[PDB]
C-alpha cells in the first residue's frame, strides 16, 4: 500500500479517437504491443498519508472514465478537474454519479469559465434538474483560472494544483503543476507567463500527437524541443495518435523521455 | 463469413452505470464470470447479401460505443438509430466521426423529435459548426416516429425498422422490430398500440433491470410476465443491473429465456 506520497496514474494516453480508432485502424502502431492500445487522455492524482488514507482527484472524465477508474483499482473519488471542453475530456461526466451516492454529497468539479459554460450547455442536467425530470443534480462547480493555485481536501491531506494557460489551436486549455509533476495535454504553444510552472519538473507529462504538424497539438519534434528547453528530470509523452508506435518512439527519444502507456503509475515524495 | 442473413450483436447489456459500477461494485454478480462484465446497452444490426457485403446499423451510441465496435470486428457503419436521449445511450456520439472520414459523407442518424432536440442541445457541434470553431459537422439527421417504418440502405441491401412507442418512466423511448427480432430497452410499460410490433417475435430482446420495482424499467418478474403474454420463440434480457447475476438469472427463467451478455451474436433469415 502506498504511504507518504503522491501517486500518479496515466489513465489514458491516446488522441481523441483512441488507438486503434473505432474502425480498427492502428496506424503505424504494432497491434501486438498492449501498450499501443490507448484510451482517451486522463490523469489520476492521489495523496497518501502515513496510514494509507488517500485523497483522489481525476484530471478529465472522457468516454473511457469508467473503465479507467475500474482498472486503476481506486474505488473512491474526491473531485474532478478539467483541462478544456473537448469531447475526449468531458463525455464520461455522467459516470461521476456513483461517487455522489457513495460520498453522500455532490461531486466537486473544477473548471475555468470557458469549460464550465460548455459543461452547463451539454450537461446541464448534472447541475440543475430540467423541466420534466426528477433526477437530482450531481455536481458542485468551482472556478479555476490560470496562475491561481487551488487545493482539494480529502482523507490523505490536501492536493495543491497550480493551473496555467496553454494555447490549444483556436482555444485555451489548462495545464497543471502538482508538486513537481506537470501535466500538459492538448497544447500547441506555451504562453510566456506559463513557463515558470513547467520548467524544472521532476516529471513533465506532455502531449505529442504525431510526427507531422497539427494546428492544435505539438508534434513529437516540437515536444522534444520543449523538453530540451524545460529540463525535466523525466518526461512522459501523452495524447499520442496512431502514427506513434510505443517501441519506435521509445528508441527515437532521449533516455529521460518515454512514450506513456495506459496504467503507467509512479509515486513521488510529498 | 455471414451470407444471406441478418446478424445481431448485443454490444452491451448493462444498466446505466455498467457492471461493475465505476467504484468496483459488482452487486450480486459473480465477478469471476466474464458474462457479468456489462457495457452500456446497444445493439448492432447487419444485413449480409449472398456475397457477404453488409449494411451496418447501430442502435444507440453510449460511452462504450468505441470499444463495442472495435470488439465486434465490424469496421464500417452506415447509420445510427436512437431509442431515447439518456446518457448511457448517447454520450459516445463523437466517436462516429471516424466513419464520416471513411465514408466521405455525413453520418446518417435517426431519432424522434424528443431525442433529436436533446442531441442538438448537448451535441450541437456535431450538426453545425459553432462560433469560434473550424470543426465541420459530422451528422445528418432523419426523423423517426412510432408506427412509421423506415429503411436504411447499404451494401448488403436495405434494413427495414418498425419503430414503436414505449413508456420509460417520465418519458417515451422507442422500441424497434427488425424482421422478427424486436429490441425493447428502457421500458416500464407498453402502450396498447405497440403490442402488434412486439408479439410473435422470433427473438424478443427486452429490458429487465433488477428484481425490485423501478419507476423507469421492468423488473425481472414484469419482463417475464410480458414474455408469457407475447410468446416470443426466444427472449434475451438486457439492460441488466448489478443485482442480476448471469448464472442465477439463467436458472430462474424459462428455457426459452436467457440473460444477455456482451458479444452475444446470432443470425436469422432475411
Ligand atoms: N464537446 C465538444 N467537443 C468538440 C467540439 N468540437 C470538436 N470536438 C471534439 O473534440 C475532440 C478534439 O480533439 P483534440 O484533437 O483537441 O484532442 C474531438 O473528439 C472532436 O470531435 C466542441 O465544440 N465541443
Ligand atoms: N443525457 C441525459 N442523461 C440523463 C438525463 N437525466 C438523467 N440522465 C442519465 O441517464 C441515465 C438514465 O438511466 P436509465 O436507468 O434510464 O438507464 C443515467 O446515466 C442518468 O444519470 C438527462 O436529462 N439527459
Ligand atoms: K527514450
Ligand atoms: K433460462
Ligand atoms: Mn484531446
Ligand atoms: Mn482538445
Ligand atoms: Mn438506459
Ligand atoms: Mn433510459
Ligand atoms: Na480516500
Ligand atoms: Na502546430
Ligand atoms: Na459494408
Ligand atoms: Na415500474
Amino acid at each position: 500500500s502506498p504511504r507518504n506520497c503522491l501517486r500518479f496514474t496515466l489513465l489514458g494516453c491516446g488522441s481523441s479517437p483512441g488507438v486503434p480508432r473505432i474502425n480498427g485502424d492502428w496506424g503505424k502502431c504494432d497491434p501486438k504491443n498492449p501498450k499501443n492500445r490507448r484510451r482517451r487522455a486522463s490523469l489520476l492524482v492521489e495523496r497518501y498519508d502515513a496510514e494509507g488514507n488517500n485523497t483522489v482527484v481525476v484530471i478529465d472524465t472522457g468516454p473511457d472514465f469508467r473503465m479507467q477508474m475500474i482498472d486503476s483499482g481506486v474505488h473512491m473519488l474526491d473531485a474532478a478537474v478539467y483541462t478544456h471542453p473537448h469531447a475526449d475530456h468531458i463525455h464520461g461526466i455522467d459516470d461521476l454519479r456513483t461517487y455522489v451516492v457513495d460520498n453522500g454529497r455532490l461531486m466537486d468539479v473544477y473548471a475555468n469559465r470557458l469549460t464550465r459554460n460548455r459543461l452547463y450547455d451539454t450537461f446541464g442536467y448534472c447541475f440543475e434538474t430540467p423541466v420534466g425530470s426528477s433526477y437530482p443534480p450531481i455536481l458542485s462547480m468551482h472556478d479555476i483560472a490560470p496562475e491561481t493555485p487551488f487545493s482539494i481536501e480529502g482523507a490523505g491531506g490536501a492536493i495543491r494544483f497550480e493551473p496555467f494557460s496553454q494555447v490549444h489551436g483556436d482555444i485555451e486549455s489548462l495545464g497543471f503543476r502538482i508538486g513537481s509533476v506537470v501535466y500538459c495535454t492538448d497544447v500547441s504553444a506555451f504562453p510566456e507567463q506559463s513557463l515558470q510552472y513547467i520548467k524544472d519538473a521532476d516529471v513533465l507529462i506532455i502531449g505529442a500527437l504525431q510526427y507531422r504538424p497539427h494546428p492544435s497539438h505539438f508534434s513529437l519534434g516540437e515536444a522534444l524541443e520543449w523538453i530540451e528547453k524545460l529540463s525535466p528530470k523525466r518526461a512522459i509523452l501523452t495524447h499520442m495518435h496512431v502514427p506513434l508506435d510505443y517501441e519506435t518512439v521509445m528508441r527515437e527519444t532521449p533516455h529521460h523521455v518515454e512514450p506513456g502507456y495506459d496504467g503507467l503509475r509512479f509515486e513521488v515524495a510529498v
